[PDB]
């Protein structure tokens, strides 16, 4: 029941997603070993996900956080990049898309840095690199990331560097207490937590 919908440059929609993408990528820790080296992105398309089902199956979720969280369901957009994109899009999130070894325990992991989500889109720590080339940072091959709806609510919040949400919280959120550039970073427990809202196909771009 899924369908993609092929949005317009031109399209005030395409437009703040592709700013967000954008404004969003910073210099990581690593070297760009794992993502690649890159300031920007070259973005080739950007489509709306439409499923009936899985959206109803979000917002069912989100009434009932918000009414466990004094009618605040805490929403964001958030960027997710895993090999499993295209399972994602058709079948929704769900407990195979949990990162098991993560710092915040087995759960659904989400970032505010595109270029953090980035890292993931080949595997943890980037995998081998892109399937053609096993060229972690290739600029040819087209790279797929989600900007997703995740609902929050009650998020445990962790200062630093599947499982159950901490008793009393429907989430965590992943502060960063060294690198004074990152953005925060989040861990749902619960697939129905998530929707996956955008699909956006890039390139990361050779910096000059
Ligand atoms: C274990 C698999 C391969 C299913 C997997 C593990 C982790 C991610 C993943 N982690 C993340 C961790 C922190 C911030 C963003 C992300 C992210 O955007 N994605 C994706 C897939
Ligand atoms: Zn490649």
């Amino acid at each position: 029941g899924t369908i993609l919908i092929d949005l317009s440059p031109d399209d005030k929609e395409f437009q703040s997603v592709e700013e967000e993408m954008q404004s969003t990528v910073r210099e990581h820790r690593d070297g760009g070993h794992a993502g690649g080296i890159f300031n920007r992105y070259n973005i080739l398309k950007i489509q709306k996900v439409c499923n009936k089902k899985l959206w109803e199956r979000y917002t069912h979720r989100r009434k009932e956080v918000s009414e466990e969280n004094h009618n605040h369901a805490n929403e964001r957009m958030l960027f997710h990049g895993s090999p499993f994109v295209n399972a994602i899009i058709h079948k929704g999130f769900d407990e195979r898309h949990a990162y098991i070894g993560g710092m915040f325990g087995a759960g659904i992991y989400f970032a505010e840095n595109s270029s953090k989500s980035n890292q993931y889109v080949y595997g943890i720590g980037g995998g081998t690199g892109c399937p053609v080339h096993k060229d972690r940072s290739c600029y040819i091959c087209h790279r797929q990331l989600l900007f997703c709806r995740v609902t929050l609510g009650k998020s445990f919040l962790q200062f630093s560097a599947m499982a159950h949400s901490p008793p009393g919280h429907h989430s965590v959120t992943g502060r960063p207490s060294v690198n004074g550039l990152a953005l925060a970073e989040y861990v749902i427990y619960r697939g129905e937590q998530a929707y996956p809202e955008y699909l956006i196909t890039y390139q990361i771009m050779r910096p000059e």
